[PDB]
């Protein structure tokens, strides 16, 4: 056939492309995907792919008018789109998934197979995601003294490490959880720990695919669970991480429900 | 004269292309009815259809600019509008249209007479639409547990098999039911129901078959599991609704 | 000397493509006046010529891009606006211009010369308009139950035959014509027989533009050619219909002086189109006896 | 040189397009100046001017991307904008302009150098406009039936005149004329009248300029308002402030009522911008003729025509009507012009 | 190397294309630093400064094709924003600049020193700016009936002077003034003649820039009223009746301010250059939400006495204790005035009155005696 | 292969033109981060570095078609967005970038680490940034005149040092601060003074907010419903470092100086009606940073927090 059209349909077949319901076109580039309906990701993703083809298919793709046609023509070859965020026991990070019925993370083509548009933003370190260190000990010291472990309020500690623990799934939530407090009782350092913990999962039309935030327990698409210094340089980040998960491991294993 | 005109001229004998009175174009690409107005899927049609064109019509179509030729000769020939969604006897799945009468399953070309614009969302697979299933038989009992066929239930019976048959045809119904009961009877779980029966096809309205003096006018198809609940529903449509559709 | 601007004046000679005071461009294919100030028209209608001019000028319309040459050429060839529904004494169907005046349809380019943008949505059946028909007996008998030959209903009956028959005119009506009646009168009924009548020309201020019917500041030109009309509950009405059930709903109250049967049949066999052409029938015999000289509603 | 500059330089150097203080390129052809801000109207003019340029420079512009590169030239050479209506005194048609004060039609040419951007809108018959027609003398029987000519209505006449032919002139009308009377009267008579006769040149808007309809009103010799003290104050000045922020008010402003009108603030400094004329010949139908003359808010009652209406929109009152105004307007505005108010 | 690119920076070293602080690009032709953001207006001085390159830099430039490419590279090569209208004591014609100093004439590179984008929008003739004419007579007729050069007028007549020679530089003024006076005394008058005299350095605006939350949805109001030398904002209505609102005091804090906020429809320029000499053109006596000393330093007023009437109401007028002399009301006296026939007289005289008055420093004064409740305020 | 794809590339490699969190593309041009969504900077970029690649790479970057393919290459060749203003402690000038710790000014590559957008909006003239100047001592005296160096309000004094000191930083300030005072009391005269100093990184938006939050955007001063107030003294409502000068958490996120000498009270002083005339042209522009960053440099260098 011909070049620009071989080199399109070897990029097709590396899954790296992919149309989605809401018309968009969902891009594989840096180990995340990404997207954004205003310009064309694609033509980066041609370039990228660069080191992936022969040497006679690897030279023709640097011309920015030799990416405008290769990317037409993949634009043209989805014509059936694919579902997007099947899987809810998911978490996304801008190097991989993470999956929370074992708390392992995928890296690379690992995460590929696990369709998730929207991301948390930022890199999953790996000397982070520990057991104990110096950020550890202080962190259950203040979510202690946030929210008290006595028997009194043991039922209440349940409730909120469940609702806490909830904002980590790709399904629709379709209960509400009341946040009633008085002044300055650290609803604010709740609110930023638990951003911190996700990012870019957490905020009608800016929250889509967002995991936090009558009307609002309807399907349709929407994840949300609707409810100091030294936070935003974003140092309890991977300690509440790991609480997070071990709530989400210890209270939502079965079936998701509030 | 032209092969870029020839090659349009034999796309467009196939029908696979038609203009709505949306002026819109809507297309046939893998078994679907599909329209959009911000990205043309002509091209998309265009570059699908390759395989059923000769060799020196097929060659021409792998290109992005070459493909923009066709697609304005094609819209430039579609003169006059063609009317959607005429039949009403028709269930169209993302794979093909069953009839319900007939209860005879279409795909491909055979499904492309009926232009059924909206869909039912979700694929029809055959080896699912059987009346012997371990689903079949918890559905029917649910069925019998929502509402039981009892001195008070009887007449009520037919009703609500009149009625949820109804929300299979394109006509426009000519009457409204309502659900009055207290909670915890069987209208949300039956609107669920249905709702997963008749996917796409359901609002809780263009074109759409359920919806949960104005309502009754004609567009507007609305009567204001997926394999067993869809097998009761045409078995009551065989009981009913044969010779014309009224509610 | 230049083939691609040859083209066009030769186009331009076929009067096919206008240009309106609006700013749109009005084209002439399918013996309809369609218009759209989304995209240009005209390149259709450019294609659809093919077959008229010599086979030398023919073999370069094959080509998109040497087609909206020919439109700029064409689109810098119009500067003479031309103004669109003069004439008001005219019908438009799907397949020409209608004259009430005289009764004959025309059809192809005798119907060009009537520039009517607008038309009725449904293609005018030959073989409809005929007036005897085993359709037309049931819907005069409609309108006997609904309006009777009678003295006292007389002048009714005629208003209400002049305003129906008003809706076919191009021109502006300064009368608003109201429906009081009671329930179950049949107006519901009048309004389902002129939707079935004259069809697209109806509505039920920007969208009601260019109609012909619908449902002081509306009685001005500024344009306005629709039958304003008002259902409430001046053409009264009286003979209610009622119901088996309203059988005995039928012999006490003085708003009503006849109850004929109910037909709930009757509704479902209109919007078949079943009373269609004749009513189109009826209207147009009725407009050729009020409006023959001028058109006017009294108030 | 470039073939194509010689080309612009020559259609450039015949003045037929011209640059305005709005942004607009107003283009010369079929005797008007036109503009459009939808379409580049100087790419008409190119191919309309060709028959104007030798043999040589005239088959090149039979190509659509050869008049883009004649109007990228003509839009890179005019520098300068010219300013437009500064003559009040003539009547544009869109095949000439008219000088009132002579009562001249030029046509060509001749009606280029008053630069006229908004025209009636439809040609000038020469042999219509005279004062011998069975439609002159129709003409004057209905205007004096609705305004006659007795010594109790003689300066309502006057006014009723000036009013009627100072929508003519391209200057800024310093006051405010009601045209105060009963329904059914002739108030809507004379509108419809005006409007066939002027054209273009006649807008209707609602009552909320009263109490974006001022932007369209641009240019618009006469405005009639059929059916708050500052909007007065506001109407009358040559730069009015309106957004679609200022635009040039040439509007002689008529507004039609038919109630003794009551404003929200009273003062000296109003009562010298209005002004009223009364009309008191009431035109009833037959069957109702009977309970007019007995009513004392009328002075004259006739007979209500039914075709008057149509024969009127078919603008067959068009050119008789121009050459009152015409007439009018050579009897009191030839010195100066101006609108003197009433208070009383 | 590329000719284009040469003759990019050819026309690039004379100095006639700049980059301004508003991101616009203003061009010189015809002695005038015209700018126009709907259009690359550059493209047209490529052309215009065709004359000013060697015959083989000529010929390239009658090709618009091969001057998108020489406008393309000039937008490439202005790396560096310029700040405009930097002398406030400039006035700019359509054919050049007039400094206040002295008096003198530019044109050419002696004009384009002070990049002044604004002008008055006509062009300056140079047998007219003298002091002798019989339309300069006339003038100074019509102006000593609209303020006589009595001693009771005299306070009055002055701070008219200076308030008046004030809409000719481009500094911030920072003091309100008011044209309080009766119907038919002058104002417009005045209006009028700034408006014939200074021509674009000059807008109208209605009141509502005095009373409305001024930052709310797409205001042009404001958006105009950037490097505008004189605002005119006529019609306040009487505030004694209801549906009345009173004028908001903090807009005139607002309006002093050497930049003003305000957005046009659909953009983000929220900032203005205020050279306006704010004068407001009213009535009665302005009454404000609140008052106090904060607004009691930039409100200055001068009262128009003398009326204008015909013998008809002269009876009427001579009687009435609001005015102090009447005069012959004039009826073409607009039309002599629309024409601008009293157009480079009133400039002289305007020149003349700077000269005299704020030659030293430009800076005003306000007049807080003339308000009721502002002299209660005392 | 291609040779615009390698000037592309090498144009990448010095790290001048770099892809923004936002979507945008920042440049670096004249010593200067400069962005613009309006065009593409990046040809600009192209053109300024044609005196850095061989001679065979630069004759091709004298054509405006050739300069749009090399900005397209490099539009596709920045995958990985890039954080902005991350340092705090950093004044940028026009010219460059003065660092707030010691107090040098860096220019050049040495400014380039420090991403930070915003300018001040001029220049950085090294002989002025002087301690002694004949226009500096006139500076502290119009300062004690605004602010006397009484013992009585000598808190007063140091909260006012400390909050016109804090507009200079990209950090987020929780609390809002006001200059509630009496007319004539030179708080607009602060104003100007402190956008003489800062400028570009300054701006006046009316009570709305008490697109107008658009705009202040990475802006380290800005001037002028509790909810509102709550809203404003956050990382984010858009960037938020700005030091906003006009319940117990009400309590907590509130801070007023207040003025008292009067100038035509605690004392009465004269007019100087020259005083806006030579502060407008920016005539202490230079001398009062030096005061705001030996102010800094005094009060801010451990930690930054303004107390209520
Ligand atoms: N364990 C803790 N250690 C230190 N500070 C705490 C702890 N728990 C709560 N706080 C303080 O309590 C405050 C919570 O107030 P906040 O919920 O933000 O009130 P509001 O939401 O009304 O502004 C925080 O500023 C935080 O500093
Ligand atoms: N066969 C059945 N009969 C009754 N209830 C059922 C049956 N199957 C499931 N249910 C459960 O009982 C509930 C019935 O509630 P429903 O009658 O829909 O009213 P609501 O949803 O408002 O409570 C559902 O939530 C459903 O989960
Ligand atoms: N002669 C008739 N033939 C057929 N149907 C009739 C006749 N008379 C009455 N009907 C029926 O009676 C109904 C009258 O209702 P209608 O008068 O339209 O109610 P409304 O006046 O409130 O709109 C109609 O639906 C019509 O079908
Ligand atoms: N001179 C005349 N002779 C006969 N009929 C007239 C004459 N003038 C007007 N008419 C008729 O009388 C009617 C007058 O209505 P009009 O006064 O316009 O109503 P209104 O003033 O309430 O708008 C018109 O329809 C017109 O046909
Ligand atoms: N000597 C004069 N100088 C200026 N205007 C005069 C003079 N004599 C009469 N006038 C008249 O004054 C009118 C302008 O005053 P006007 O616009 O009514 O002021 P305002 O609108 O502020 O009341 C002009 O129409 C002019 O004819
Ligand atoms: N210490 C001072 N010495 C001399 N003049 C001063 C002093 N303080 C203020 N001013 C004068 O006061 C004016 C500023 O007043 P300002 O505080 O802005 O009042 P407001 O804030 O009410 O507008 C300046 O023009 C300045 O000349």
């Amino acid at each position: 056939g011909n070049k620009l059209f071989n080199i399109a349909q070897r990029i097709l077949d590396t899954n790296s492309v992919l149309l989605t319901e809401r018309g968009d076109h969902i891009v594989w580039i840096n180990n995340s995907w990404k997207f954004n309906s205003e310009e064309p990701l694609i033509t980066k993703l041609i370039l990228s792919i660069r080191h992936q083809l022969p040497k006679e298919y690897s030279s023709e793709l640097l011309c920015p008018r030799k990416r405008k046609t290769v990317e037409a023509n993949i634009r043209d070859m989805l014509v059936d789109s694919v579902e997007t965020d099947t899987y809810p026991d998911k978490l996304p990070f801008k190097n991989g998934v993470l999956d929370l019925v074992d708390g392992m993370f995928y890296s690379g083509d690992d995460a590929k197979k696990y369709t998730c548009t929207v991301s948390t933003g930022f890199k999953f370190d790996d000397t982070k995601f520990v057991e104990d260190s110096p950020e550890m000990e202080e962190l259950m010291n203040i979510i202690n003294d946030i929210q008290p472990l006595t028997d009194e309020n043991k039922k209440n500690r349940e409730l909120y490490e469940k609702t806490l623990s909830s904002c980590l799934c790709g399904a629709t939530k379709g209960c509400l959880t009341f946040f009633f407090g008085e002044t300055a009782t650290g609803k604010s350092t709740t609110k930023r720990l638990l951003k911190s913990a996700i990012g870019d999962l957490f905020v009608i039309a800016n929250m889509h695919l967002k995991r936090s935030v009558k009307k609002l327990t309807e399907p349709c698409r929407n994840h949300a669970t609707i409810i100091d210094g030294k936070i935003q340089n974003n140092r309890y980040r991977f300690a509440f991480l790991y609480l997070l998960v071990k709530w989400y491991k210890k209270y939502h294993i079965p079936i998701m429900k509030l």
